[PDB]
């Protein structure tokens, strides 16, 4: 049997979500190849052991769910090659990690960057691909450069910002625009900027979230979301679109639906995504089909997009969850030896 | 008084060169504001907390000179706010790190990623900068987008270099080739490939060191080095020449020294890179500038190119690692908030 370690939580908006990924996960674990280990991480940042009978408080209540703080603190031997991950005041040899932490860290490459440190496999895009996802300033232009079709777009900075030219942008990109900080960790300060003067207004609460703040082009079209799975080898789900409230599967075309996967997988291959992401692009009548964004760490919840369109797919709750694991521990293997050549 | 742990070593080919680093270093750090603190790391991936006295065997013979592995293990507490950086067998609260480790993990996000999640201020590319700047091929992609010129070139993974038609390589890149791995981590894997025939050899052994394999037009132009500095304001030093061994000032124009000065800003201001980087460019005959790399993690030795560029830019060895550590902290400081907003 291999040990899970399932680290979730964070200090983010979509802490609830994170709790509830985890609960759904814990109970499609398969059991005959996998014990879990539980590691929460709360509103503060802090680190939690649990037991899976007692990670959650009100968990039966999603309007009370919480994170039972036990207080059980976590270290980290970093370059250690085994119990890499210690408690304070001992926890079980952790085999492979399946990261489920929502906000700017959990996301980012960071946690990521640290579990490379600690040697341990883990679920989803390394350091790179988490990075360059999160960003969506690099990930567009990552994206445009792989001549796949993106929102026109400028992005300022705080440096830049206070230069911004309401007149010229609205030349360049028309109206109505949409204002967004470029770090995607959060779904807080997106904007629809209807009229040149709630222009400014919009790029000030931006810039409380992010040092850069992209300004797009409103892209007219439908919008539809696809599940990739895979590391070198990646698979697109069926899709499923969003109203004006998803509908799986879509309501479009066969052919117009093997487009779309197609490019959710070249997006995928372009920013070097591992694991998991979900694409959503905008369908144009016309068809064209631009990318909105690439997400590398989507819902894990039975209710969540991602998992339903695998579902829709052939692919079962649980079947999906062991595959991440598979791909993590596959990805880990192939980085052992390379790593392994040097000196 | 303000404590820096230098972090330094690694898993690295260029071990030796940190050790040196760490050295000069610790010889500069100006003792009106700074209190050092030593973490090597081996190369076995291994930390050793050490005093400055006692930090290196054969110090003064460059044959020799090895890490003390003292082995007075180190901890993090991801997550904490306070003493992050923790024996496992006290150690002083660090305020700021100037990290120099070497290698795949040091240079690629990873280790950044774990500083972050330490909530540690450390010197140097954060995340994203690190891992877009480390992978070659991500890097000529944005640098590309960024209408900068970079070699011509395709990429190649294993599942792909098996396919690679040597025909239409040379017909569409020429001869020689440069062929190289994506991760920069190491200068190994990098052959000319002066034949049709010595091509397959060079994918090959390319193809040990990392997943991605670049195959490059040859640049015929001379090299030049300059050194950039900064946040969000980031300056360039003079420039210097390498010749087919450096030389400082470049035998090159006011003028040219000023578009290279300008492309080396704007490359560093594309791949998101923050505190110090050295942009290596070609500089073709007919003046149009090409870059080669941008590196994240220069040398810091005393004979080291980086500084060298600083001190014939009229910047002092002490100046420049006291305004690297200034611009980490003053970075820590913006992200802190920009962090805080959220839920
Ligand atoms: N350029 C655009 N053109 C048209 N609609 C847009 C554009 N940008 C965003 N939107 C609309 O706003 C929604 C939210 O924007 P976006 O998805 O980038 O931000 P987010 O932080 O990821 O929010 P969410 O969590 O809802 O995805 C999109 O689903 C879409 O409905
Ligand atoms: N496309 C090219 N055209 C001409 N010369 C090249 C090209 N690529 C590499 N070279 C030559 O080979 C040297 C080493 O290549 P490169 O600098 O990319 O690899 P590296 O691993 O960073 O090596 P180093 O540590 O020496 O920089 C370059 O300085 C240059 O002399
Ligand atoms: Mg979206
Ligand atoms: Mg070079």
């Amino acid at each position: 049997k291999i040990r899970v370690g399932l680290i979730f939580g964070g200090k983010s908006a979509e802490h609830e979500v994170s709790l509830q990924s985890a609960r759904n996960i814990l109970d499609a674990l398969d059991p005959q190849r996998f014990e879990p280990v539980l590691i929460g991480i709360d509103k503060q940042g802090q680190w939690h052991v649990n037991d899976p009978d007692s990670f959650l408080l009100h968990a039966d209540d999603p309007a009370r769910i919480a994170l039972h703080r036990s207080g059980r603190g976590v270290a980290l031997l970093p370059g250690a090659q085994q119990q890499q991950l210690r408690p304070i005041q001992a926890l079980a040899q952790i085999d492979v990690v399946f990261p489920i932490v929502h906000g700017t860290l959990g996301e980012d490459g960071s946690l990521q960057g640290l579990l490379r440190m600690a040697n341990l496999p883990f679920v989803g895009s390394g350091v790179l691909g988490s990075a360059v996802a999160m960003d969506k300033d690099m990930a567009k232009r990552v994206l445009r450069d792989a001549r796949l079709a993106v929102a026109p777009f400028v992005c300022f900075d705080r440096h830049t910002a206070a230069h911004a030219d309401v007149d010229t942008l609205i030349a360049q990109l028309g109206l109505p625009l949409f204002v967004k900080p470029a770090n995607q960790g959060s779904s807080v300060g997106v904007s629809q900027v209807r009229t040149a003067d709630a222009f400014a207004a919009a790029l000030a609460l931006a810039l409380a979230y992010d040092h850069k703040v992209l300004v797009e082009a409103a892209v007219a079209g439908r919008e539809i979301e696809c599940a990739v799975l895979g590391n070198a080898v990646p698979h697109a789900s069926v899709c499923g679109e969003v109203v004006v409230e998803i509908v799986i599967p879509a309501d479009i075309d066969a052919q117009t639906q093997q487009r779309i996967q197609q490019i959710a997988v070249q997006a995928y291959q372009a920013l070097g995504c591992a694991g998991m992401a979900r694409v959503d692009v905008f369908l144009c009548a016309d068809g064209r089909i631009v990318i909105n964004e690439v997400n590398t760490l989507p819902g894990f919840t039975r209710i969540s997009v991602y998992p339903k369109l695998w579902q829709a797919s052939g692919l079962d709750y649980r079947g999906l969850i062991t595959r991440l694991i598979e791909l993590a521990l596959e990805r880990h293997t192939d980085d052992q030896l390379l790593r392994s050549a040097v000196e």
